């Protein structure tokens, strides 16, 4: 991978390395800590805090009760609908591979190896220049590959 991160202190917010050009690929390794509620990975326009940076792409885990991943779009400091994964693969004092993908129409992720959703685009992804990581999570690395890596 490119541009690695290692071991990074939640609450994270970082610049992305590239625009992510389809084909690009997102990877976060981590792990769920003991009894967690929730954490979330998002694909931010810029890192103001106050008005908040729009976020692309909402990626939020939940664990209480079956436990579910809640995908959303924030706007102008407004969520939109939200787009509910009732499959999800994450679990409390596991590990996980998020590997996300940068594709024209949509972010396709998959966690584990297996595909788990798909997201259409709301705000067009070369906007996207912040990744941030916040919530009860233990982040071990977070990687980088472009459309033309090899
Ligand atoms: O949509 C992502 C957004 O959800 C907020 O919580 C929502 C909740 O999921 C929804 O079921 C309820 O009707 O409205 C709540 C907001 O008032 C989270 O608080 C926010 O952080 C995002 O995760």
């Amino acid at each position: 991978l490119q541009n690695i991160i290692y071991n990074p202190v939640i609450p994270y917010v970082g610049t992305i390395p590239d625009q992510l050009d389809p084909g690009t690929l997102i990877v976060i390794c981590g792990h769920v800590p003991s009894d967690a509620d929730r954490f979330q990975v998002d694909l931010q326009n810029g890192s103001s805090v106050k008005p908040r940076a729009d976020v692309a792409f909402h990626f939020n885990p939940r664990f209480k009760r079956a436990g579910c991943i809640v995908c959303n779009t924030l706007i102008n400091e407004k969520w939109g609908r939200e787009e509910i994964t009732y499959d999800t693969p994450f679990k409390r004092e596991k590990s996980f591979e998020i590997v996300i993908m940068v594709l024209k129409d949509k972010f396709q992720v998959a966690v584990n190896g297996k595909h788990t959703l798909l997201y259409g685009h709301r705000i067009g992804p070369e906007k996207i220049d912040t990744l941030g990581i916040y919530g009860k999570v233990n982040i071990h690395s977070i990687g980088f590959s472009g459309p033309s890596s090899g």
